[PDB]
């Protein structure tokens, strides 16, 4: 794949406008946004946590104009839909202290977003090899010891979405050359969300050669996770809490040999 | 289509004044505060009082009548106003400590601002689905399970002050191109307040095509949220407390086809 | 008045160097740089707080060398929180983090503020609590009302006295200060740890956008400070407030004019 | 070793890519990742740890294709930390926050180290506490003395051997290192929160002031990381120390020296 | 003096490396590194602190290669904290977080400090409390007053000995060193966490803004630090000052004077 000219004219341009939902597990009817509550294993070994309970990769393709000639995507604007939900401090959850509000979300958080010509490639990394990662989920298969700091074995495409969890799969640093990605862990259970909006801000996607991830086929793909923390009900369990995520990607017409 | 801007001493004008807070003023005596956040019994019949829920504000300027020509917005100076009332720390909170100080406002902070040639666009989005929003506040209707994460009915302007509730509207990032707009939500109880003032230092409004927010009908749409957390009294009931923001913004006219 | 040029060669510039001591209460002889230990008002309506409990705006006039129409101008500014390493004592009397700990340091809300004027710093009031009964001999918001919560515009005053107008009920005024660059950080909660830098390489320009810096009326610069750092925990439990000095180099030149 | 000019072509360059695992002490089979439970001396003097309580420096010496005067030179790096997603899994032999709650996360004390170098890593040896015996099976600080808590220069060495040398009585020895380039960050407190950044977009350049990078000694590239990310306590309360894999992607080009 | 042209040729630059050990008290002989444990005063008129229990600034005077009208002009500065890894010893005679944990870690008030001169650091004096009584061994400010808590321009003194001019009741003169760069942080709390980071690749320059560095008198150079890391905590809860040594490389010219 030699890169040549970038095409242009009125034609040759063209955005995408989209926003991915959080996958949290969303245990019931009522609770799309949230995971089922967080319950914790006696033993290493016996760590076998529901579907519901497990927070996963949100992704879309979506479909560009059809075109050798292929997409280049060049810049993204990013936000988080329904940051002042946090401020929801009066709906059954755990007061602070005598007479007080309820505790805010707060806690571990994963923020989290891509934009790829292709799937997102996946190396899995796991807490414990012992977990035994449910039925619906697709998980690191055959996991090892060395499945806790890194098994080779553990290779896949974000190509489904409510599937993979968060807690088992990362990008693969080892691949990825026709995808930009960026994330934040913020662990702790007490870490305060931080989260910032503007409609200000752009991020380029161009690499150190000024080529952006090239659209295979014809395709874009976006990834987000954005766990804004835990949720403390007024009995004490707590369930991860996500949100939205918009995109707004702006390509060129690239041609290749 | 966007022309040239007009030169010489009549092109230029400013814009000053302050935006009051809305945090729910439950008293003659409570302007800047909320009443005290009571918490639910059920998940489910989450109900705040109007009073107990901070709003957004917003002020429409008049700028002087033009004929095409528009007022262009192209630098913006803001604070937040009277940030060391803070330090009243003897005003029957709660002590910290025995024979302490009272405990200072912090807690879940938003502290948002924007500047536009009409009104600021909103996407509502619930923390949960099933809160009843009172009487006398603008909120997403006929909301459902999805409205927690995405319900793209949910769109609304933001005309009318002190009555669309923060928690429950974010500016909505798939419009919004005639205006400028920032804001951060600090979650958590313990969160400190970090506020900072100087008028050395200007934004400058202009998109990445040298373009401003265009005022429609000579009129400037200013907005803001400064809550900076909860005072906790005495007893331990907690009040959102908010200040004013100080806007200064300078305009220029420009001729559009 | 227009501004024409600056004036160059002997005697076109001059300095100002000196330092602006902190006024936290002064509560007694011996307590220097303290306020007196807070109390908390038994009902909101009935706060009252005393002179001595409030830290206040400092402030210092310094004359220049006598012009004439030329004026001073202020270019640059390094200033400098002096004596930082005072709260590293944290054996005088304090209390205890836990059980034979040393005391608990200077922590909790701070306000870190400076200005350098060509005139007296403009004030805008704001108060917590409208009902606050300000104490005689400080400078306050006169017939607050519910309004002066978040913005009641009678209350204009200049900061034109020193020990006299308490911190926290005055900021400075962003509609008006023209003349003058100011420059405060609010830090608030009671367990914050006050983060102090030093160094004498840092220089501020005091130049606004048209590359014109405070103008000095009448020959005097005005310099302004709060450095409340935080509070002393007693062994007690009672809290006092604690402030240090603040050190100003201004360099300055003369300017034509009309 | 004068440096000329560098070499130009297809063949003038090459990458090396690779990921280093933690090396934290794996006190059993099912256990990879982690450290044994932290245990405390009775006193100074008593102070022993165990091997498979003391996380190690992690090193690769990665051959280079062979060249013989031609050096290859380090210029750029990307690195990331492999795995952080797995600190969500909050629900497996965790201590609940409180009743009811999710387990308390990987939080604490944390290093997180990485070097590119033309040579091992040279390490100045340091120690908390001089009486601590270090043991069997590691490499460590010889015949320490009081000295030894604050800086004895006889304590010189080459990260040489991976899972040897320990995190804790080992760093960086500035006053050499001149082929290397590393970068640490120590963050302590038992609550601190784990803050780790993931992105495929960022890239570190490793020529120093004069635009020369590590030079490749017998051709060989030196890798060296530390991620201690945290401690994990367990249900009982006892605390291990959980670390990641690193990372690391090197441009390099090939350089005449004489 | 006027300063003139820079010399070159090979022979027109050199360097100093060096470090400096921390002064924290070192109580007995097992105990480098270390204050003696902090006990509180029962009144504050009280205060009197022990010497061992006192951290003091350290200082090293490096003699340069002679001159003579030419002088050494300090350029660059390379530093850093040496041993940050120690930090990692959570095993050693501590308290535990919770039952069955790790040792708290070293955490609570840091001050880390440096500063590269020509002559010796100026000192002003300033106390947080004029009462206490400072031990004899040590030089502190005399005749101290109720105005030495805030600012008392009696108390001025040379950093020209090691082990005697303790932290906290003298900073850096910000009326003087103008043949001085300094750098200092003071994070107070006693819980912040250390972060300490490290690296070689991190260059800061001495230069002032016409382009001249500190220029050596009589061909001395002097290097002052402070690394007061936190406090440790003993099993009986008992706290100590921990410190760590402090890495100086610092470029320098011929540089001509009048
Ligand atoms: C306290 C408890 O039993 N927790 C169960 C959980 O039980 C459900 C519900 O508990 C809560 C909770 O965890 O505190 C109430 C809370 O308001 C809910 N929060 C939100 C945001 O929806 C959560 C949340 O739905 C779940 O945790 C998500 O997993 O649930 C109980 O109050 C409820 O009690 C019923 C009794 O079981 C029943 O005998 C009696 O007739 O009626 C009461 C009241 O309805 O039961 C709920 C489950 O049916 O269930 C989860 C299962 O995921 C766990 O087992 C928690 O431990
Ligand atoms: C303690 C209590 O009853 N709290 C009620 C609250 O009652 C009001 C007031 O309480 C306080 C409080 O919440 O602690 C006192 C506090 O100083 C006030 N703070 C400020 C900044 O104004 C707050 C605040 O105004 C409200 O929380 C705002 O919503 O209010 C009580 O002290 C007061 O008690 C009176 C009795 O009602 C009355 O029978 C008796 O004769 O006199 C006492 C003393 O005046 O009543 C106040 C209400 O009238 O009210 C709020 C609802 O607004 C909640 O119900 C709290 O739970
Ligand atoms: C304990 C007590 O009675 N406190 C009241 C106080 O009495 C003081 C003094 O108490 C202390 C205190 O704990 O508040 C002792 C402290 O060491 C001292 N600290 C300093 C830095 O000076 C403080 C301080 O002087 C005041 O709090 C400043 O306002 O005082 C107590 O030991 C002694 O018997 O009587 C003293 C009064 O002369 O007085 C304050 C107001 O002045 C309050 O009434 C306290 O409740
Ligand atoms: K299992
Ligand atoms: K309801
Ligand atoms: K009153
Ligand atoms: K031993
Ligand atoms: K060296
Ligand atoms: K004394
Ligand atoms: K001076």
């Amino acid at each position: 794949v030699e890169v040549l000219e970038v095409k242009t004219g009125v034609d040759s341009i063209t955005e995408v406008e989209c926003f991915l939902t959080p996958e949290m597990g969303d245990p019931d009817e009522h609770l799309r946004g949230f995971s089922k509550s967080i319950s914790i294993s006696d033993t290493f070994e016996s760590d076998s946590p529901n579907k519901d309970m497990l927070p996963c990769y949100s992704v879309a393709r979506i479909p560009l104009p059809n075109l050798i000639l292929m997409w280049e995507a060049v810049t993204l604007k990013t936000e988080v839909i329904g940051v002042t939900t946090l401020m929801n401090v009066h709906s059954n959850g755990q007061a602070t202290h005598d007479n007080g509000a309820a505790k805010p979300v707060q806690g571990t958080s994963f923020h989290f977003f891509s934009v790829g010509g292709e799937a997102l490639e996946l190396q899995g990394v796991v807490f414990n090899y012992r977990t035994t990662y449910p039925d619906g989920t697709i998980f690191p298969k055959n996991a090892t010891v060395q499945s806790q700091v890194m098994n080779t074995e553990h290779k896949a495409y974000l190509d489904k979405n409510k599937a993979y969890p968060v807690e088992c799969w990362v990008p693969d640093p080892t691949r990825n050359e026709n995808t930009r990605y960026f994330g934040t862990l913020t662990g702790g259970e007490n870490v305060p969300p931080v989260l910032h909006i503007t409609n200000t801000a752009t991020t380029v996607l161009l690499d150190e050669f000024g080529v952006g991830p090239l659209c295979k086929g014809d395709n874009l793909y976006l990834s987000a996770v954005d766990v804004c923390g835990m949720f403390t009900n007024r009995s004490g369990s707590q369930q991860w809490r996500g949100l939205s995520r918009y995109f707004k990607v702006q390509l060129r017409k690239r041609r290749v040999k």
